[PDB]
């Protein structure tokens, strides 16, 4: 049985070796179980500085989520999140707006709608629109890894064209589908 909560599954991997792209990134993943498992239920992590992955910083940054964490990862030099589940949308359009140090990528039923794939001081890119064609849960995923200095990861989205943008809460996330009451 999966934990019903109103957020994504996170997990959380770091490496001794340099993240430089997505592949990277998911490469790790593939390695290993994750260095520690959490709930992500608002997805607005960061600011910081000194690399994520030493001593307290991956608290730091995931903040209002860290009371979720499984343990308390040992120190590493570059890393990064996987966050997979759920986001409830209606039909229409949408595009997201993504503050990022380093990159990231992020999927929709399985296409990629929002990414960068390479390291970056912190920037904010208003990606391209996408569709949603029935109302409902939408499956979603998410990769965003630090290389090491600072870090930073806010995607936001917005449903009227890019006049207003959301983070992504309890809300609207669900880690398996079902409607979370919590
Ligand atoms: O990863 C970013 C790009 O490289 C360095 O400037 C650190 C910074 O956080
Ligand atoms: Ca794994
Ligand atoms: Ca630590
Ligand atoms: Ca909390
Ligand atoms: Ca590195
Ligand atoms: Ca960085």
């Amino acid at each position: 049985p999966d934990s019903l909560f109103a957020g994504l599954v996170g997990e959380y991997y770091g490496t001794n070796s340099q993240l430089n792209n997505i592949s990277d990134f998911r490469a790790l993943v593939d390695s290993k179980e994750a260095d520690a498992t959490f709930e992500a239920a608002n997805i607005s992590y960061g600011r910081g500085s000194s690399d994520v992955a030493k001593g307290t910083h991956l608290q730091e940054f995931l903040g209002s989520d860290a009371s979720t964490l499984s343990t308390d990862p040992g120190d590493n030099t570059d890393g990064g999140i996987y966050l997979q589940g759920y986001v409830y949308l209606e039909a229409g359009t949408y595009n997201f707006k993504v503050t990022a140090d380093d990159g990231y990528e992020i999927t929709i039923n399985g296409n990629p709608v929002a990414t960068v794939d390479n390291n970056q001081s912190v920037y904010t890119v208003t990606h391209a629109s996408f569709t949603i064609s029935e109302s409902g849960y939408q499956a979603i995923d998410m990769i965003w890894w630090d290389q090491g200095g600072d870090y930073v990861f806010q995607p936001t989205l917005s449903a009227d064209g890019g006049s207003t943008y959301f983070v992504l809460d309890s809300a609207i996330l669900s880690s398996t589908g079902e409607t979370p009451y919590t």
